[PDB]
């Protein structure tokens, strides 16, 4: 009934930058687009977006304690952080980890994440739709 | 309007093979329900499965002509096989690559794919519903 | 009671080809004496050779099906083919490795298996006398 | 006398295919360029192509059966296939090596053949002169 | 006509020590199987344990001097003792590498032998029974 | 009309030089050899050889200023040399990489060169006759 | 007299959080029993915990300002800060490191630390008496 | 005209922290340098320093709406954050990368860089001066 | 009740050997130590030091039958030996690794441990206390 | 009071060669520019240029026993000879690497340097001025 | 005055042992030879063989504590053994390794000693003259 | 009864250069040494000495032709010329490779050679003696 989508460092500065990368799609688009297809769903989704890690860790440990699902894309801290893949590794409801671009076809240190292996699944360049394709994944 | 659905080795298998891992869903029953949602999404699939690379090569080939959208479940020679690259890198038209498991969490060779970097996007992990979240992105 | 014996690709060259490595034992003269092991050991023996992925693999997933185990010398494929790995996973019954040549005592790429791990065992190195041992381990 | 030049696969596809990295030289034109050639120099070329390892392997066989020389050029199993290797391996004949895009100009993976090593020798980057090239060298 | 059969450090310890791994027969038990299974071979079988490289070094040393051939499960030594390996390089008579295990399923740094390379053949995988299919090979 | 064939270090030693890997052919007849292959086809061929890489740079640099087309023999500053590698990045016309020997059939140094990626393309492994194929080549 | 202990990301979660790695005590009461032991030892243990990389660089800075000893569990910083190293290689008192897990019994990537080269010493796998065992050390 | 100077972790503690690494010079004093420096050139430095990644980002994403040219010395994050990194990347302006120490002279995780690829420029081991020298730069 | 504590080589020679790295208490003194601390804990502590591995893996068997906890110090062995590993892995009590020196503060092979997976915890760096601070843990 | 500066290979082709990653400025002009900013600092500079290692090196010793600093833009070597980097080790003034380009965004090779972690500090990416930005810090 | 020649493991087996890589001098020969040595060098050398580790220690402890000069050739050990290096890093006097094989010429595990860097200096495949050689050196 | 001793770069700034790592002893008073080493040894040394890598190469196709022994310390070179491998690999008399101080001691890149493998033998860190001592080897 409730999904949380969390977005990491640099997902507010969506839009603007480089979108031949990213899109032309703001974030508060972005939040638009998901509070919609989430009604369509039947769900309610809680977006939130924060270029702070402890902020992220906070907004994982509620969802852990809410045993409530989440969509994550944490931008950089996806390569870097244990810390964030310690507090999703709390969560008891679905992760489905999702990533605008195909990071795939870039640099060479894209291609590792340390929350994969703990996601449930995982969606990378489909750009903003990737968000909408896993809220409907956690609808069934 | 027509989306080829490509299934590699071992896909046939796919219901009775190990489905702690894979699921007990089978692979007339995946048809099916991909056969279903295109209809209800305006598209036609066109799903086919071989254990066979040549045959897997060829079906890239035809879709390269036509200039169609594949998504594409090569199974294990997703990480080996350079062939297959080189024939969906000839793709116009939209591919999107298919794990029914979550990869990054298992062996880790399976970690890395020679299609990832060429396909558009990448669903892992998300079961059969990858297959019907990758049609639905197309249909858009 | 009953086994297959499976062989890879260049295993029907067995005989003429570099016989140093290999020996001058010929493919069907191989077929002949595993036939005759098996008959001493109360066991059937089915032995085929193919240099085709595709054809063993149905041939492994036929073992699957029918709970039987599997003495495969993969050739060449022993060191590249994940598909053949996710086949051989499948297997319920054993399955025994079997290299001709002392692979450890050659080219370093020939040191790893993909097949190795998911076999029961697994000898190199005894020649085409290999294949009987691993007979007379089944039959106990 | 004879020569044997085998293309694997997507060679077939060679003309239409990226022509910024392989051409606009179809492989008809290939073989047709080649049988010419051949002509002047008082060789007889068999070309052939197929998308199937066993079928290349058979190729190869049946050329160290004859000891006929062979002129290889196969695509991604180049870097790849033992299996291939080892067919190679059993020629008595030379071997030269064809690629027709300079391989040490794109990805990594490409920079490495398991061929090589075996080859008499190996021209990359001349395009399908790579392959009239060859031919000349064997007429010596 | 004599083999020597030799077990390095822990190897005593087999019965009690972890059985899910090496299985409930004790090395008394299996010296008592060795022993039996060749005097149906006509071979007679000397089986020594030392937990003692220094040990183990001496008796490689008397079959070297002695032409005999060996079967030796070393255990951890296998994966770190070159002075073991330069041993058994001077042995003349063949040398079967024998594990209980099968090294390929379990850590990354069993994977891998100073003395397979050197070895004639390596069993793994097969238990105890491995002893008593090495035994049978030097029979032929 | 006018090409450049520049020959590194050791290069004037061949003749006498390992005869099992680099053959008989001494650099005078070499020189001879591509000045008649030359002649015959229309071309004039400037064979030079140093073992000084400061040398090699100077000719590198006239036939960038020529915007001449070179064949390049480094010898064993193909795998050391990024001067190299800089001088012949600025060359407008074509550059054939050539080496006498399968270096692929060698040490694991030997298959890295700085000069390929930048090369047209390259050819090894066919003796001194990769010269005049070499020739051939820049005459269409 | 007086210690600092400072605790990294996720350790507040300690308690509720996947107990068979880490336990069932909270971090209250982890807080209690040091500063229960810290009485018995005569000192004043000050123990601090923050998911912010920030805040727990200013704990460190205040500790090097003050010359006091530190415990330091930093969570999965460890394992990927050089910030936090560069902070604690400024401390002139006593650094211990603390882990409560067997870092060495998971993941390979924990069995890195850039902490550990700078302190002074490193507990792990003792669960929360590690923290107690580093002050009784400090206590000498 | 106007330039921001953005210094990271622990550049605060510059002064005390291990003068014979980075000086006996403060963190004011550099402020102190920079600002006259600057009304030398006719620029107006920004200096900030914060010991927080979100912080620091910020800063370079108001840089980036400014198309205001960026000196960052990132402290321990430049080998760290993929974060900071992609913030960078979004900047029109000039970003010089500045370290004090010479990383390359220490511990061999310090010689790489995130930031070093996207920067224009970099300077290390010209201590506080390196600032100075960056102004100049951006002067012309 | 009883405890083992067992060092491994050259920790007889503590005591005169590089005090800078390991201190100036001697083995009979560290004897006398942990002799004490056990009676102030009401346990039995039985030391035992050898420089033959054979020795150390028959001192741990023993612990394993006895099901009696082992305190181990493997010097060099720590490092190297797979044997140690093994035996190690037998012990049903726990096993503390103690190091005397911080490994991690000095040459990069020291940074390994073949017994820290296996152990339940590991103490380096705290010279000979971690003796008795590991004493303690096992009091608990 | 004097300044060396030492330019190796390929930099006497600065000017017209690849002007997107090295400038227009030709070598001539960068002496004139260096000799002016010298005049202007009250130093004078010492400006040479060679393809040669062995005049480099003999460049070196002299500044080496003059005791005066050198700023050093070594163009390919950097990447290769120890040479170099030992003849530069005896210098007891002050050594500035300098590199045009950013080589932190090229080829990964050029992001190893033998030199800098000899050097006092290493400018890159600033274009010529990095060579005038390196006087001035001398001056100081 | 007195200089202690250690030998390790398989150096009593010299004389009889592959003769190719070792010679056909055997250990008591080569006693007489250095005794003989030492004698016209004014020495006196203690030369002393086994394959026991612990024996080889013991040895180097001694040596240690009457700070006399070693000359040492662990045979395999060098390639494995921390612990003996440990001990030969107690020695005051000087440490010279002998190998009596030229290691660099042979597989790639024998090119890395852990010895060598504690070592004095280090002479390989001189043969058993290596040893005299390292005699006369301690003579000056 | 003639013998080259052969000097690469830096050797003439051996003397006055790092006295800690190469001695006070110059080049001069080397080639002094030596040629009186000679005499007593009824040799006749030609020692030469180049920062030049032509000239290197140059005197050893000499001594290639003459058959004559060498001793090489090609400095700098030792780690990075293939161009100088080549040369040594043509030599039929031996060939001693000499360093003055233990390379093995130091950094990481100088522990590996290129002319290691294609020596007789190699002399390292023991001074300018190993010089005299190769000689003396060459005597017998
Ligand atoms: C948001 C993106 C990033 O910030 C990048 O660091 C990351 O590599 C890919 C990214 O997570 C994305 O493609 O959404
Ligand atoms: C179909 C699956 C496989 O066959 C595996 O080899 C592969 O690693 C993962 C897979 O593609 C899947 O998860 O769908
Ligand atoms: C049959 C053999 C091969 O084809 C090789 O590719 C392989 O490395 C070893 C082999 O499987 C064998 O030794 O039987
Ligand atoms: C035919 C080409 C391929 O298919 C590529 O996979 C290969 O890397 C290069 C190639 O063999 C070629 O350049 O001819
Ligand atoms: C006896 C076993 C061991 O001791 C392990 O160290 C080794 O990795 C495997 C082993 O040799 C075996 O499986 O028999
Ligand atoms: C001339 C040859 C050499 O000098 C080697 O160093 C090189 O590896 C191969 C070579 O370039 C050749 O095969 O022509
Ligand atoms: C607190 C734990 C963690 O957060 C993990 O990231 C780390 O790898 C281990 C840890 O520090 C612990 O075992 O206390
Ligand atoms: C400020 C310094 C650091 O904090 C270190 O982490 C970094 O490796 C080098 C540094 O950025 C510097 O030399 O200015
Ligand atoms: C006793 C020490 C050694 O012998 C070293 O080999 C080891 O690396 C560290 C050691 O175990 C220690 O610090 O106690
Ligand atoms: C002069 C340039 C070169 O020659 C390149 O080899 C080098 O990688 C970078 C260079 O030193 C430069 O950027 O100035
Ligand atoms: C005695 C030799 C050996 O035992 C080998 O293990 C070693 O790699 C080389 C050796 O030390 C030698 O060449 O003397
Ligand atoms: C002469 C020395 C050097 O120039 C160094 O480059 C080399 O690493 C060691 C050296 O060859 C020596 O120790 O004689």
């Amino acid at each position: 009934l409730i999904v949380n989508v969390i977005n990491g460092p640099n997902l507010g500065r969506l839009g603007r930058r480089e979108p031949a990368v990213y899109g032309g799609t703001t974030h508060d688009e972005l939040v638009a687009l998901i509070e919609r297809e989430a009604a369509e769903l039947g769900l309610k989704a809680v977006v939130r977006q924060s270029d702070s890690e402890a902020q992220l860790l906070d907004w994982i440990h509620q969802a852990a304690d809410a045993a409530e699902p989440v969509i994550l894309n944490a931008g950089g801290l996806t390569h870097t952080s244990v810390a964030l893949r310690d507090a999703c590794a709390e969560l008891s409801a679905p992760l489905i980890e999702v990533h605008i671009s195909n990071v795939h076809a870039r640099e060479e240190f894209r291609r590792h994440s340390y929350l994969s292996p703990i996601a449930t699944g995982v969606i990378v360049g489909l750009g903003i739709q990737g968000y909408l394709l896993a809220l409907r994944y956690l609808a069934e």
